[PDB]
């Protein structure tokens, strides 16, 4: 008689891709004489997205419309079920791969084994990274915090320097801002009868790349004192004003640590001598705050060595860590110390090898902190960036994200929390993900339960609604970059050369994952094969790569 059927789908409420999908949930009613009816869902309306697979085993849902690649991690095969980066990359060419070179087949012999019944992919779209800062060039991807949706996408990605996290699209912005910000976060541990911190930050370089910085940090109280659990310190440290040469330089920052004596306001007086590459100097300074409000500003003066032939942002951070606010239930390990103080000791490491030893003291004289530095900075390279001042203060963070297509992401708000858009050149415009396929699976029993004509004709509905379902997403796509352009949003374009150093990346993760199970094997060695035979891949590329 009559089959009810829930699917939840991986297109959130309000988007494009929802509507197109409650649209064939009555195109099937149609094409079935009222005999299959599909309760359309929203995603996460009855489970959370990357849920899906398990509760439509267990038959929770009836059946689901992902992502096909979200289940990666426990089926290989579904890394070749979508697209992955520099391979098959037209929509025809993955339709002439499902449905005649036995992409199908493979397929629905992989999710048999789990209980479920594969019944088709769907068309989609193509890719846009959104990202919050110009990232022009591939060097530019290097400590990038980067959401997308794991598998062979995040590999490649990873492997060209990003720090990559798994988000669902509906909930990307809330947090990889908190997470990017997380990183450039010193981070606090106890060890050893110390507090030890360790920040991974990059300079600001005045061409727009970046320049690595691992700085590790060992503070000892002068005398006993409660050590914190491990949590983290944001600090944010500007240079407010300065002269011609830097001898004089005013900056602050605010601190606050997260999961009698001193007094609300507080002066400080610090005095730094040091070296670097050989060029000795002396600092002295003066500095006021609010401890508890953590918001301190303080004034350097170079007495000696001046002008200083190297970019300041090097010495900023070494000028005060009775300043950060630390909620009640985290120890203040630095505050507590006083009247005695603390000291501490820190190795700075840069990405050319050039190195930093710092040796501090802090303790209170008199109602005023005083603070002692000892700086010594050696195998600086003399063209490099710190000793030729090309250095622009310190990166807060970097986040990019990419989720679907331009219009959905529009729907999603993408174009208000990042003004570039990075695509590839126009010979290669989707580096990542060209072919970006949903699917329809149903639960294997409730597959088995359906007369064979309603199965035949639920097959021929689903690939009806993959080309008017991509066709829809097309033709929204058009009427979003206009919008994209009044956002005040600019469309980056990545070079030729920039997709070879990718494609170098790709082809040899393409090989480890093709040899994860059967299913993958089989999978890759056919697409490999015709990938051969319409000249995507040259015998060269492959040099030293086998199955
Ligand atoms: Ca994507």
């Amino acid at each position: 008689r009559r089959y009810k059927w829930r699917i939840q789908t991986a297109w959130d409420a309000g988007t494009v891709g929802y509507s197109l999908f409650q649209k064939f949930t009555e195109r099937v009613k149609e094409l079935t004489d009222g005999q299959l009816e599909v309760q359309p869902l929203p995603a996460g309306a009855v489970v959370g997205t990357f849920d899906m697979f398990d509760a439509v085993k267990t038959g929770v849902l009836d059946g689901m419309n992902p992502f096909t690649l979200y289940w990666a991690e426990r089926m290989p095969v579904t890394a070749f079920l979508s697209s992955y980066a520099l391979g098959l990359d037209r929509p025809d060419q993955w339709e002439t791969w499902f449905y005649s070179l036995g992409g199908l087949d493979n397929a629905r012999r992989a999710f048999a084994e789990q209980g479920l019944f594969y019944v088709g992919p769907v068309q989609h779209d193509l890719n846009t990274i959104h990202s919050k800062k110009p990232i022009r060039r591939f060097e530019d991807f290097k400590g990038v915090k980067l959401r997308v949706p794991g598998g062979m996408i995040a590999e490649v990605f990873a492997a060209a320097g990003a720090s990559t996290v798994l988000l669902p699209g509906g909930e990307v912005y809330p947090a990889l801002e908190r997470g990017a910000v997380t990183a450039v976060s010193e981070r606090m541990y106890p060890e050893d009868g110390a507090l030890k911190s360790e920040i991974k930050k990059g300079l600001r370089l005045k061409d727009g790349g970046h320049y690595a910085a691992v700085v590790k940090t060992t503070y000892k109280a002068k005398k006993p004192v409660q050590l914190p659990g491990a949590y983290v310190v944001d600090i944010q440290l500007d240079i407010v004003s300065h002269n011609e040469d830097y001898t004089i330089v005013e900056q602050c920052e605010r601190a606050e640590g997260r999961h009698a004596i001193v007094k609300e306001f507080m002066r400080f007086k610090v005095h730094m001598e040091g070296s670097v590459n050989g060029h000795e100097f002396e600092i002295e300074g003066e500095g006021e705050g609010r401890p508890y409000e953590a918001f301190q500003t303080a004034k350097l003066k170079v007495t000696k060595g001046g002008p200083l032939p190297f970019a300041w942002d090097i010495l900023s951070p070494q000028f005060s860590k009775a300043y950060i606010k630390h909620p009640a239930d985290i120890p203040d390990y630095f505050k507590l110390s006083f009247p005695e103080g603390f000291r501490w000791e820190r190795v700075m490491y840069f990405e050319d090898g050039g190195i930093i030893h710092v040796d501090q003291d802090s303790s209170l004289q008199d109602g005023v902190f005083i603070y002692k530095v000892k700086l010594r900075g050696t195998n600086f390279p003399p063209d490099g960036p710190v000793m030729q001042k090309k250095t622009m203060g310190w990166e807060r963070g970097r986040s990019a994200a990419d989720f679907v297509g331009p219009a959905v992401n529009y729907n999603l708000g993408f174009h208000q929390e990042a003004k570039y858009i990075i695509m590839g050149p126009p010979e290669t415009p989707a580096i990542h993900q060209p072919v970006d396929l949903m699917d329809f699976t149903i639960n294997l029993n409730r597959w088995r339960s359906l007369p064979k004509p309603l199965q035949e004709r639920f097959i021929a509905a689903v690939h009806e609604y993959s080309w008017i379902h991509y066709a829809g997403i097309q033709k929204a796509n058009l009427e979003a970059w206009p919008k994209y352009r009044q956002a005040g949003v600019e469309v980056i374009r990545l070079g030729n050369e920039d997709v070879r150093k990718f494609r170098r990346l790709a082809i040899p993760i393409w090989f480890k994952w093709a040899k994860m199970d059967k299913y993958s094997r089989e999978a890759f060695a056919s697409q490999l094969e015709y990938m051969r035979g319409i000249g995507h891949v040259t015998d060269e590329e492959l040099k030293g790569l086998s199955l």
